[PDB]
């Protein structure tokens, strides 16, 4: 089988719920997929998911479910810069950790305190996001779902119109998502980025500072 479906089936495995995607639009193949972020599919509706992945269809996974949030970033050299390497290869030692396909970096984790909605962004540098928490009623693209960037035409995209296909892939190793403080993290990356001259949504002190 492929990656796509090896690793969708295996967040199968560890109880957390995924939703088809990208054929022709590049979104969920229900409308109201939101919905996976708080309850379960259905047998009958989980096979009808994977046959729809095994024939090509991307794969999403919402978060919230089961306290998972998912830490976006747009850069991974950034992050690096930004916590330094050895920060970064722990965080990413003891949970799962991916690569997206311009270049970025979603962090996983499970969090018994977090937001009930996505925060985009969580950090600001120089008046732009540069890395979205990922809760309920939002999603991240899975591991192994693969993107043909000859479709992409922005410079968000650095493959801009070019015949390439990248797929979501391992940052290292295969690992199960694990907890953290979430809290604690934000808090990490605050000081860790003060001087860098990254710092906390509006949105995202709030929530942080209560
Ligand atoms: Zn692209």
């Amino acid at each position: 089988s492929s990656e796509r479906i090896r690793y969708a089936k295996w967040f199968l495995e560890h109880g957390f719920n995924i939703i088809p995607i990208d054929p022709e639009s590049k979104k969920p193949v229900l409308k109201e997929w939101q919905k996976y972020s708080h309850e379960m599919p259905s047998d009958e509706e989980k096979q009808r998911f994977l046959k729809m992945i095994e024939e090509g269809y991307n794969y999403a996974i919402p978060g919230g479910q089961k306290g998972l949030v998912i830490l976006d970033f747009e850069s991974k050299e950034k992050l690096k810069a930004w916590i330094g390497e050895s920060a970064l290869e722990e965080l990413c030692r003891k949970t799962l950790c991916t690569n997206t396909v311009h270049g970025g970096i979603h962090i996983y984790v499970l969090s018994n305190d977090i937001p009930p909605h996505k925060i985009n962004p969580l950090f600001e540098e120089n008046g732009k996001g540069i890395i979205d928490l990922q809760s309920y009623n939002s999603y991240v693209l899975g591991l192994g779902s693969c993107v043909n960037h000859l479709h992409c035409t922005t410079d968000k995209c650095p493959w801009k119109e070019q015949n390439y296909t990248t797929c979501y892939t391992l940052y290292n190793e295969l690992k199960e998502i694990s907890k953290v403080d979430l809290k604690s993290l934000l808090r990490f990356l605050a000081e860790k980025g003060k001087r860098l001259g990254i710092t906390l949504s509006k949105t995202a002190k709030e929530w942080l500072e209560g």
